[PDB]
């Protein structure tokens, strides 16, 4: 490449893997969103929360691909694994699965940041810091806040709590 | 001092003590606010109620300091004690602690008003009457209203009630 | 904690200590501001400079507390020591004390950045870089500029110079 | 009188005396204002400061007279003594004479407040508290601030300092 400078093959490959992880996360959120749109689930705010995250993770993948080309690396796409479940249980089950997924993406971001620091690639490090690390901490905090509110609403009237959370916390 | 007139050393010292009490109350409300922002507490309206009071009590301290200088007294600052708790329990526990704190500030206002009246300091008396006494009665009434609503919502579904109070009474 | 990830106990504790340092600095600036509002000091622009810094340092403390919760750490508050002086001397004395205070806060920021780098905590490092390190360098440069102008105005007519600096450099 | 209620002859007479004191103060400020308009004095900002106070004290007298009639007392006017000086010296001399005058008016306000309190006349007490006592404290603080700035500007270049104070502190 006529532009590539200070961009290791190790970083290039790890960026392609991170693109796959974000596209997989987007797919997981698409499945979560349409589960909550089922006529036998019918939680509009929950559907909208996860459909927004599906678009937000696709955006993250596209930002990584733009950066891959800016650095002179080569995008390489792999098969995208289907999500881990076909049915996602309750809002609580879904929000737990979402925070597990986000902690996995956050650890992948931290791992790539550590590789960039080891390879003295400050453009890679700054790119993650400026576009991903704080967005990810803020999303995980939001999901933790939601999990606590869902948990406090279960009590012995689980259906009432799940309705109220969707109506009074989530955007619909 | 070239301006000081009818301003006793007793009032000057009691004003400095009241500044300390208001700055301590502001600090207590800062701690209450950030407790309700914890991911394992997550009651946004409760966080906002106490963060507003932290700013409101700081304002009261600054108004007292402005008056101290207007009268020709000398601001003297003391160490600010940490709040009484690191964790504040439920919204009910927190709102009870807040009304105990406000009754303590109100008694300090009444004590300083009585000293000013004994020292025939009508500017001090009017300053408290016009800027503090009614604001304090109105805040205590608001907190009493909130305590009654929180208490009526406990029943046997405490988590549901605490969610509903935060969602439907407090500003978020 | 259900959200905490890559957030060491060492960083958590150092963040709480930095919150204390910023709240102490805010308190120091409150005392400086009201000293310059005394009828026997009466330098409005100097009062406003330090009152603005009192609010700016409180803001910094609140930003650290927000981040502490975003990361899943626990805010812990300590007693806030009174400022180092009750009377602050001349504008020159005050601006020297302010730059000593700011260099102490800047070294605390640099120390926490170095701890975050040692603990491979890039979110902490980016948070300080993006919200504190450049703001602090810019504030110290401004104070250095002011110290030089105050020093050039002393000559043998110190009162004239102190008036002129307040009138023609500081906002009133 | 068909309206008079709870309004002692002692208060009525003291209100008429206070009207005389405010009209005398207005006259003193008229003389101060026109002294600073002399071609051999020529300090426009100083002239404007004292001309504003002449109008402000006339206003205070008219507010007392309105209240005298509202209470059913009878305005009684006495001769208005000429001001204490025909020539007022420097801005410093003038601002010292002004603070002596204002402390005398403030003590008269405090004396009438104490008489009203002794006579259980709360309308009189509230009238002074709401319209006079804080305005007077604020004016005396402003004059003290000005005296300190004038004093710091004397040094060994008195004419330079007096020019600069008029140009850079007073409104012209
Ligand atoms: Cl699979
Ligand atoms: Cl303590
Ligand atoms: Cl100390
Ligand atoms: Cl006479």
């Amino acid at each position: 490449s006529q532009i590539r400078q200070n961009y290791s093959t190790e970083v290039e490959a790890a960026v392609n893997r991170l693109v796959n992880l974000y596209l997989r996360a987007s797919y997981t959120y698409l499945s979560l969103g349409f589960y909550f749109d089922r006529d036998d689930v019918a939680l509009e705010g929950v559907c909208h929360f996860f459909r927004f995250l599906a678009e937000f993770k696709r955006f993250g993948a596209e930002f990584l691909l733009k950066m891959q080309n800016q650095r002179g690396g080569r995008a390489l796409f792999q098969d995208l694994q289907k999500p881990s479940q076909d049915e996602w249980g309750t809002t609580l089950d879904a929000m737990k699965a979402a925070i597990v997924l986000e902690k996995s993406l956050n650890q992948a971001l931290l791992d790539l940041h550590a590789l960039g620091s080891a390879q003295a690639d400050p453009h890679l490090c700054d790119f993650l810091e400026s576009h991903f690390l704080d967005e990810e901490v803020k999303l995980i905090k939001k999901m933790g806040d939601h999990l606590t509110n869902i948990q406090r609403l279960v009590g012995s009237q689980a259906g009432l709590g799940e309705y109220l959370f969707e109506r009074l916390t989530l955007k619909h």
